[PDB]
RNA sequence: GUUAAGUCUGGUUUCCCUCCAGGGUAUCUAAGCUUUGAAAAAAA
């Protein structure tokens, strides 16, 4: 089963706060980074039981199919206007 | 070539009781009282 053992937010919860911003991720690099449309680009360091094997990710960003239905799984838009604690976003960046 | 964007769908149908048993057994009256007391032979 898929574990996410630990991710390291914190930080991008720091620059996510009062706004309204689209946090969008992609995974070639070898690195999750955490794209935000509020233009910063933060990687985000993170330990999963699935080991991406080098080859599924240029699988993924090769084929144009993939990498478009990718963009459903991709991305959300935090409304941190309004009360917005911590802990929630944690879980919100987290799922 | 580059970018950028995902969109649609989020429980339906059927079945809602069927069969057997629908009273059986015992008791079905018992014990008393079964006539009594007045008038039986009357005046013309």
């Amino acid at each position: 089963r898929f574990e996410l053992s630990y991710v390291e937010l914190d930080k991008v919860i720091d620059c996510l706060r009062n706004y309204k911003r689209k946090v969008s991720l992609d995974f070639i690099d070898n690195t999750l980074i955490a794209e935000i449309e509020g233009s910063t680009k933060i990687p985000i360091s993170f330990k999963s039981n699935l080991d991406i094997d080098k080859i599924i990710k240029d699988l993924v960003h090769n084929n144009k199919l993939l990498s478009f239905e990718l963009l459903g799984f991709k991305s959300v838009e935090i409304d941190a206007t309004k009360i917005s604690d911590k802990k929630i976003l944690k879980e919100i960046l987290r799922d």
